[PDB]
């Protein structure tokens, strides 16, 4: 709880290949989380277990035709199956946890996740059975259904539990001046609103906004005594060193 | 007080979807056949299922149903909840393959328990999923408890909750027996099928967590009112669930 972590879709899945899990990475990241000894609450993304189908059927644009209902069900099962594999690696590393699918628990209205009943999540956290949220299709009070991002799930948990630290884990050392497809890429030290408004593009299946949307969430979640970090989960032991407080190459808001 | 539903509430019992003998063993053939039988019937349905063999084994070993009494139960509960969520995904996959959109709704992730009752304080998400055509599939689970830390809700209780919420026309429990017998038909060769269950006949019949046939019959008798009938059918008899869903007369126990 004290340190709120998002395991991004870019590290836990092969974002260019539908339904392709990165088990070795998730296992290591879970091991680094336990080794750090920190009090932690983990969210994860859908990656290629949700974005490929959601983009093909424009699920985030709302319920427009009936061909979307089977695709949404398929995508929901795919992402719940990804969550089980994440939870499996957590349990194996000594971190009791359980998937909490927002599309089975909550609703959406105007791009916001509506969490009317916080008791199950708070009781699970109190018991020590870490509630693990993740991006999902969610019923929408206007568009029939919508998509909530794990990024916003981080925001809900942040205002719910007030963490001391917020850590996003993705396949990049941090936010750059431009995507590391141009070799003029320059790592950005500290995120401010102006330093991003920076070239942020999307070259893989995406539905929830990419690095730019994660940056806004990071900027929104900063407070008087709360830093928000983006760290490269593909760098061995870098997440462990961050939770321990050691110096790591990363971006902070 | 009218009814506004054609939905048939169905429980795929853990005795049928898994091997209660072995552990963590999914009966793909049987569940696939039952999913096909549900699809062929053309009825509007809502499926609950049991927690299966491995969930019941861990829960009994760690006395999960008796509440949170020491810290060793915490990793055991999380392990058991992951197994039953994996089982639910496998049940849901068979529904999707038949063209029946569905999604798992884990009670321990969405609800709480108190005094042995599953508490659904917010019904909006479940109802919206059903109105969208994505069938919400509940199941027996470890659930946070307001007095004991955690407890166990069975799929049978999940059926009573959804029966109160959605007011089905018909309720069908799918298990590994023709119905309620005078005694356990597996250990009494003289056991006779009770085709129609009443409070009298259930009490005088000779009947693992959350109870067995007796608890099932009690929920069945409670759900028979306002012209709704409740059935127990043998899911291991091919085409029997299908014929029951089509309205045909089959070997079963009915409560009227
Ligand atoms: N300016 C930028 N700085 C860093 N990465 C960028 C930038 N623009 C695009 N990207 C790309 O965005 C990807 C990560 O996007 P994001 O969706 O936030 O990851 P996740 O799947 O973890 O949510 C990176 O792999 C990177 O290639
Ligand atoms: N009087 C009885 N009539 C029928 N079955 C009985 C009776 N007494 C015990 N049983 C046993 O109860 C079992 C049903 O267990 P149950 O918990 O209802 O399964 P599930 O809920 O997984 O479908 C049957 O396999 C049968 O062996
Ligand atoms: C793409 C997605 C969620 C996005 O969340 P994310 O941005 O955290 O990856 C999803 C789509 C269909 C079913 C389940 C999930
Ligand atoms: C026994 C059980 C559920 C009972 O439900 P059932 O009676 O329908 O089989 C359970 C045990 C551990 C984890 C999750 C569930």
């Amino acid at each position: 709880h004290m340190i709120l972590i998002k395991l991004g879709g870019s590290v836990i899945t092969d974002k260019s290949e539908y339904h392709k899990f990165n088990k070795e990475t998730v296992s290591r990241l879970a091991d680094e989380i336990r080794r750090s000894g920190q009090d932690v609450m983990v969210v994860h993304g859908a990656g290629s277990f949700g974005h490929v189908i959601a983009k093909k059927y424009a699920i985030q644009d709302g319920h427009v035709d009936d061909g979307q209902i089977p695709a949404a069900a398929r995508a929901m099962c795919d992402t719940r199956e990804l969550s089980s594999m994440v939870v499996e690696e957590l349990l194996a590393q000594g971190i009791p946890a359980v998937s909490v699918a927002p599309g089975s628990c909550f609703v959406m209205e105007d791009g916001k996740l509506i969490v009317d009943n916080e008791e199950p999540i708070r009781r699970l956290a109190d018991l020590g059975i870490m509630p693990v949220m993740f991006g999902d299709v969610v019923p929408d009070r206007k568009k029939g259904f919508a998509i909530v991002s794990g990024d916003q799930c981080m925001e809900v948990l942040c205002r719910m539990f007030d963490p001391e630290k917020v850590v996003f884990v993705s396949d990049i050392d941090g936010l750059y001046t431009a995507d590391p497809k141009t070799d003029k890429k320059a790592r950005l030290i500290g995120e401010v609103t102006r330093k991003k408004l920076a070239l942020t593009d999307i070259t893989v299946a995406d539905v929830t906004g990419g690095v730019h949307s994660k940056m806004e969430a990071m900027l929104r979640m900063t407070d008087r005594n709360r830093r928000c970090y983006l760290v490269n989960g593909n760098a061995p032991n870098r997440l462990y060193s961050l939770l321990k407080g050691e110096t790591v190459t990363c971006t902070v808001a």
